[PDB]
């Protein structure tokens, strides 16, 4: 009795839970029952936001950089008949080999070390056995936990040969994102990125998404502050030299509204139609910001190929 959304499918079983060599260190979640962090648990409902010291830099730029070279692995392999579960178990290979720990993997027993969303999937898509088909979109979100720091970054990509409204649709998002990036300087609040956010997405008759928002990340995998992704929100904060978080803008080629799929993890649109994703995890410096999972080899993402 679930109804779907749209076309998608989960398509199991899943191959039994990828291990991590016990020489990679874990984040604290990765050994709790029910995959809860007791460090995001014990900071729980605070609005304070970490000023990062050099070291915290530092940690955020390396592990930032890989989770960067991880996902341009997975970006290579998109195309039509590889599996997301495919694509997953490249990535957790490519982790590892970068000792780093798949931040994904048992997060809330998130079953994978990725999340895969394909159309309809506005984000934590779980890789299954799903061949990719010609003409979806794909987004692929890469965390990677290493010294006791978090990164994280995705992309949207095609599938062969998409149609008017896949290109727009990303194009759009991928605007939206930077835009917001743009935006991101010391004395700026929060709250001011889902006006420029939505702004661009409702100018080209897209949606956005509102169940889910950017969020700061670093020895926590999320914390202060929250950041939404859409107009006239109540996010609490202002940019400071020193603060880091993502910004993540899920844009909807319908309506805004989302619901969970029976797994408990893969957020679709409730319309079934497309969403699109792109994120950055982004560091306030004293004038703008250092896009910490940049590209540091091409100008562009890879749709612009
Ligand atoms: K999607």
């Amino acid at each position: 009795p679930y109804r779907y959304t749209g076309k998608l499918r989960p398509h199991y079983p899943l191959m039994p839970t990828r291990p991590v060599p016990s020489y990679i260190q874990r984040p604290d979640y990765a050994d709790h029952p029910l995959g809860m962090s007791e460090s995001e648990q014990a900071l729980k409902g605070t609005s304070q936001i970490k000023l990062l010291s050099s070291e915290d830099i530092e940690g955020m730029r390396l592990v930032c950089r890989l989770a960067r070279e991880v996902l341009d692995v997975a970006a290579g392999m998109i195309k039509p008949g590889v599996t997301t579960e495919e694509i997953d178990h490249a990535v957790h290979l490519a982790c590892i080999a970068r000792n780093c720990y798949p931040s994904p993997l048992n997060y809330y027993n998130f079953p994978k070390s990725c999340c895969t969303s394909v159309n309809e999937v506005i984000c934590h898509g779980i890789p299954d056995r799903r061949p990719l088909q010609e003409g979806d979109i794909v987004n692929v979100d890469i965390t990677l936990y290493r010294n006791g720091y978090h990164g994280d970054l995705n992309e949207t990509f095609f599938v062969g040969e998409v149609d008017d409204g896949a290109r727009k649709l990303v194009q759009t998002t991928y605007e939206c994102l930077m835009q917001a990036i743009d935006a991101v300087k010391p004395g700026v609040r929060y709250r001011e990125l889902g006006n420029i956010i939505q702004k661009h997405a409702q100018a080209n008759g897209f949606s956005v998404v509102r169940s889910y928002c950017g969020h700061g990340i670093h020895k926590l995998f999320h914390t202060a502050p929250n950041v939404p992704h859409y107009a006239k929100n109540k996010a609490v904060g202002v940019m400071k030299s020193g603060h880091v978080f993502t910004i993540e803008p899920m844009i909807c080629e319908g309506g805004w509204q989302d619901e969970t799929w029976p797994d408990g993890w893969t957020a679709v649109t409730r319309d079934g139609k497309r969403s699109a994703q792109f994120e950055h995890t982004l560091l306030v410096t004293d004038t703008g910001c250092e896009i910490l999972t940049r590209r540091l080899d091409s100008a562009r993402p890879h749709f612009m190929s």
